Protein backbone atom coordinates (compact mmCIF):
# COMPACT_ATOMS: atom_id res chain seq x y z
CA UNK A 1 0.00 0.00 0.00
CA UNK A 2 1.23 3.48 -0.74
CA UNK A 3 0.41 6.52 1.02
CA UNK A 4 -1.28 4.67 3.68
CA UNK A 5 -1.21 4.56 7.02
CA UNK A 6 -0.58 1.36 9.65
CA UNK A 7 -4.17 -0.35 10.89
CA UNK A 8 -3.25 -1.59 14.38
CA UNK A 9 -2.39 -5.33 15.19
CA UNK A 10 -5.64 -7.40 14.10
CA UNK A 11 -7.73 -4.24 13.19
CA UNK A 12 -9.18 -5.99 9.66
CA UNK A 13 -9.89 -9.17 10.98
CA UNK A 14 -10.72 -10.71 7.66
CA UNK A 15 -7.24 -9.95 6.24
CA UNK A 16 -5.28 -13.14 5.28
CA UNK A 17 -1.90 -13.78 4.10
CA UNK A 18 -0.97 -16.08 1.40
CA UNK A 19 2.15 -17.69 2.22
CA UNK A 20 4.55 -20.26 0.46
CA UNK A 21 7.64 -19.83 2.21
CA UNK A 22 6.83 -15.83 2.29
CA UNK A 23 4.18 -13.91 1.80
CA UNK A 24 3.12 -13.61 -1.82
CA UNK A 25 -0.73 -12.08 -1.48
CA UNK A 26 -3.24 -11.10 0.92
CA UNK A 27 -6.90 -12.54 0.69
CA UNK A 28 -10.12 -12.30 2.53
CA UNK A 29 -11.52 -14.78 4.68
CA UNK A 30 -15.32 -15.44 4.15
CA UNK A 31 -16.70 -17.79 6.24
CA UNK A 32 -14.43 -20.48 8.94
CA UNK A 33 -13.04 -22.54 5.56
CA UNK A 34 -12.85 -20.25 2.77
CA UNK A 35 -10.97 -18.08 1.69
CA UNK A 36 -11.66 -15.70 -1.53
CA UNK A 37 -8.26 -14.13 -3.34
CA UNK A 38 -7.15 -13.01 -6.57
CA UNK A 39 -6.94 -15.80 -9.47
CA UNK A 40 -3.34 -14.67 -10.68
CA UNK A 41 -2.16 -15.50 -6.76
CA UNK A 42 -2.59 -19.12 -7.95
CA UNK A 43 0.17 -21.39 -6.51
CA UNK A 44 0.49 -24.63 -5.29
CA UNK A 45 1.32 -25.07 -1.44
CA UNK A 46 -0.13 -22.38 -0.05
CA UNK A 47 -0.81 -21.98 3.77
CA UNK A 48 -3.45 -19.43 4.65
CA UNK A 49 -1.73 -17.48 7.57
CA UNK A 50 -4.68 -16.03 9.55
CA UNK A 51 -4.49 -12.99 12.51
CA UNK A 52 -1.66 -11.58 11.54
CA UNK A 53 -0.19 -7.69 11.73
CA UNK A 54 4.08 -8.59 11.56
CA UNK A 55 3.79 -11.25 9.35
CA UNK A 56 7.78 -11.81 10.19
CA UNK A 57 6.61 -12.34 14.24
CA UNK A 58 4.71 -14.63 16.24
CA UNK A 59 2.97 -12.05 18.37
CA UNK A 60 0.26 -14.28 19.81
CA UNK A 61 -3.00 -14.07 17.56
CA UNK A 62 -1.98 -16.89 14.16
CA UNK A 63 -3.64 -19.72 12.91
CA UNK A 64 -1.90 -21.00 10.29
CA UNK A 65 -3.69 -23.33 8.35
CA UNK A 66 -3.23 -25.45 5.02
CA UNK A 67 -4.79 -25.11 1.70
CA UNK A 68 -6.90 -28.56 1.02
CA UNK A 69 -8.48 -27.44 -2.14
CA UNK A 70 -8.16 -24.06 -5.03
CA UNK A 71 -10.40 -23.19 -7.42
CA UNK A 72 -9.78 -20.51 -9.98
CA UNK A 73 -12.62 -18.96 -11.47
CA UNK A 74 -13.76 -21.45 -14.70
CA UNK A 75 -13.17 -17.89 -17.35
CA UNK A 76 -10.18 -16.33 -15.67
CA UNK A 77 -8.29 -15.23 -18.85
CA UNK A 78 -4.57 -14.28 -17.38
CA UNK A 79 -4.20 -12.30 -20.53
CA UNK A 80 -7.11 -9.59 -19.45
CA UNK A 81 -7.22 -10.29 -16.04
CA UNK A 82 -10.58 -10.57 -16.21
CA UNK A 83 -12.81 -12.75 -13.92
CA UNK A 84 -9.23 -12.75 -11.17
CA UNK A 85 -11.00 -14.51 -8.39
CA UNK A 86 -10.25 -17.56 -6.65
CA UNK A 87 -11.19 -19.44 -3.93
CA UNK A 88 -9.24 -21.45 -1.42
CA UNK A 89 -10.61 -24.08 1.18
CA UNK A 90 -8.84 -24.40 4.50
CA UNK A 91 -7.94 -27.69 5.48
CA UNK A 92 -9.86 -27.63 8.86
CA UNK A 93 -11.80 -24.56 10.26
CA UNK A 94 -10.54 -21.52 11.22
CA UNK A 95 -11.11 -20.51 14.71
CA UNK A 96 -13.23 -17.60 14.95
CA UNK A 97 -13.19 -14.45 17.68
CA UNK A 98 -12.64 -10.66 17.38
CA UNK A 99 -9.03 -10.64 16.10
CA UNK A 100 -10.19 -13.78 13.46
CA UNK A 101 -13.62 -12.75 11.59
CA UNK A 102 -15.19 -13.65 8.16
CA UNK A 103 -16.22 -11.06 5.92
CA UNK A 104 -19.85 -10.59 4.58
CA UNK A 105 -20.27 -11.06 1.03
CA UNK A 106 -22.52 -8.13 -0.88
CA UNK A 107 -26.03 -8.63 -1.73
CA UNK A 108 -25.61 -5.42 -3.87
CA UNK A 109 -22.91 -4.13 -5.95
CA UNK A 110 -21.32 -0.42 -4.49
CA UNK A 111 -21.67 2.80 -5.95
CA UNK A 112 -18.91 5.06 -7.57
CA UNK A 113 -18.55 7.83 -4.43
CA UNK A 114 -18.62 4.82 -2.17
CA UNK A 115 -15.10 5.27 0.55
CA UNK A 116 -13.96 1.71 1.10
CA UNK A 117 -10.73 0.19 2.91
CA UNK A 118 -8.09 -1.27 1.20
CA UNK A 119 -5.43 -3.43 2.86
CA UNK A 120 -2.17 -5.36 2.75
CA UNK A 121 1.36 -5.72 3.02
CA UNK A 122 2.58 -5.01 -0.33
CA UNK A 123 4.81 -2.17 -1.75
CA UNK A 124 4.54 1.10 0.07
CA UNK A 125 6.88 2.55 -2.43
CA UNK A 126 5.64 4.28 -5.56
CA UNK A 127 9.31 4.13 -7.71
CA UNK A 128 11.30 1.65 -6.08
CA UNK A 129 10.61 -1.01 -3.26
CA UNK A 130 9.71 -1.46 0.33
CA UNK A 131 7.75 -4.21 1.79
CA UNK A 132 6.61 -3.53 5.44
CA UNK A 133 6.43 -6.07 8.06
CA UNK A 134 3.02 -4.78 9.24
CA UNK A 135 -0.51 -4.52 8.04
CA UNK A 136 -1.19 -1.00 5.97
CA UNK A 137 -4.55 0.42 5.37
CA UNK A 138 -5.69 2.97 2.27
CA UNK A 139 -9.11 4.73 2.81
CA UNK A 140 -9.97 5.24 -0.80
CA UNK A 141 -13.51 6.03 -2.70
CA UNK A 142 -15.20 3.82 -5.58
CA UNK A 143 -14.51 6.21 -9.25
CA UNK A 144 -17.15 6.38 -12.20
CA UNK A 145 -16.53 3.64 -14.75
CA UNK A 146 -16.53 6.58 -17.31
CA UNK A 147 -13.13 7.72 -15.77
CA UNK A 148 -11.90 3.73 -15.08
CA UNK A 149 -12.75 3.49 -18.94
CA UNK A 150 -10.95 6.67 -19.68
CA UNK A 151 -7.34 5.66 -17.76
CA UNK A 152 -7.65 2.32 -18.66
CA UNK A 153 -8.93 2.59 -22.83
CA UNK A 154 -9.96 -0.81 -24.11
CA UNK A 155 -9.01 -2.87 -20.77
CA UNK A 156 -12.26 -2.33 -18.03
CA UNK A 157 -14.52 -4.76 -18.07
CA UNK A 158 -17.88 -5.04 -16.07
CA UNK A 159 -15.90 -7.38 -13.78
CA UNK A 160 -13.73 -4.68 -12.48
CA UNK A 161 -13.89 -1.27 -11.60
CA UNK A 162 -10.93 1.37 -10.13
CA UNK A 163 -11.21 2.72 -6.87
CA UNK A 164 -8.23 5.69 -6.08
CA UNK A 165 -7.42 8.68 -6.65
CA UNK A 166 -6.90 10.01 -9.94
CA UNK A 167 -4.07 12.61 -8.67
CA UNK A 168 -2.34 9.84 -7.70
CA UNK A 169 0.33 9.15 -4.30
CA UNK A 170 -1.82 6.65 -3.06
CA UNK A 171 -2.72 3.12 -3.99
CA UNK A 172 -2.42 -0.33 -3.69
CA UNK A 173 0.49 -2.32 -5.10
CA UNK A 174 2.76 -5.35 -5.68
CA UNK A 175 1.81 -7.97 -2.90
CA UNK A 176 -1.39 -6.39 -1.74
CA UNK A 177 -2.91 -9.13 -4.58
CA UNK A 178 -5.98 -11.07 -4.13
CA UNK A 179 -6.55 -8.69 -0.58
CA UNK A 180 -9.87 -6.71 0.76
CA UNK A 181 -11.76 -4.18 -0.68
CA UNK A 182 -14.60 -3.74 1.56
CA UNK A 183 -17.03 -0.53 2.12
CA UNK A 184 -19.46 -0.39 4.64
CA UNK A 185 -18.70 -3.96 5.86
CA UNK A 186 -18.69 -5.77 2.85
CA UNK A 187 -16.40 -7.43 0.67
CA UNK A 188 -16.77 -5.55 -2.21
CA UNK A 189 -13.15 -5.53 -4.28
CA UNK A 190 -10.16 -7.19 -4.78
CA UNK A 191 -6.91 -6.06 -5.54
CA UNK A 192 -6.01 -7.02 -8.86
CA UNK A 193 -4.29 -4.84 -11.18
CA UNK A 194 -3.33 -1.31 -12.24
CA UNK A 195 -0.40 0.45 -14.48
CA UNK A 196 2.33 0.59 -11.39
CA UNK A 197 1.26 2.29 -8.34
CA UNK A 198 0.13 5.72 -7.28
CA UNK A 199 0.61 7.16 -10.65
CA UNK A 200 -1.05 9.87 -11.63
CA UNK A 201 -4.30 8.90 -13.42
CA UNK A 202 -3.72 5.40 -13.02
CA UNK A 203 -5.68 4.15 -9.88
CA UNK A 204 -5.88 0.30 -8.77
CA UNK A 205 -8.42 -2.23 -10.81
CA UNK A 206 -10.55 -3.92 -8.70
CA UNK A 207 -11.89 -7.39 -9.00
CA UNK A 208 -16.15 -6.69 -8.81
CA UNK A 209 -17.25 -9.18 -5.98
CA UNK A 210 -20.74 -8.74 -6.62
CA UNK A 211 -20.67 -10.42 -10.01
CA UNK A 212 -19.52 -13.19 -8.22
CA UNK A 213 -21.79 -14.06 -5.63
CA UNK A 214 -23.85 -16.94 -6.80
CA UNK A 215 -20.25 -18.34 -8.18
CA UNK A 216 -19.20 -18.44 -4.80
CA UNK A 217 -21.70 -19.50 -2.83
CA UNK A 218 -22.56 -22.13 -5.17
CA UNK A 219 -19.02 -23.72 -5.19
CA UNK A 220 -18.70 -23.43 -1.30
CA UNK A 221 -22.57 -25.55 -1.12
CA UNK A 222 -21.08 -28.08 -2.92
CA UNK A 223 -17.17 -28.46 -2.18
N1 LIG B 1 -1.74 -0.05 -8.33
C1 LIG B 1 -2.61 -1.17 -8.44
C2 LIG B 1 -1.84 -2.47 -8.34
C3 LIG B 1 -2.28 -3.43 -7.47
C4 LIG B 1 -1.62 -4.64 -7.35
C5 LIG B 1 -0.50 -4.86 -8.12
F1 LIG B 1 0.15 -6.08 -8.03
C6 LIG B 1 -0.04 -3.90 -9.01
C7 LIG B 1 -0.72 -2.70 -9.11
CA1 LIG C 1 2.90 -12.64 13.04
Amino acid sequence: IVGGYTCGANTVPYQVSLNSGYHFCGGSLINSQWVVSAAHCYKSGIQVRLGEDNINVVEGNEQFISASKSIVHPSYNSNTLNNDIMLIKLKSAASLNSRVASISLPTSCASAGTQCLISGWGNTKSSGTSYPDVLKCLKAPILSDSSCKSAYPGQITSNMFCAGYLEGGKDSCQGDSGGPVVCSGKLQGIVSWGSGCAQKNKPGVYTKVCNYVSWIKQTIASN
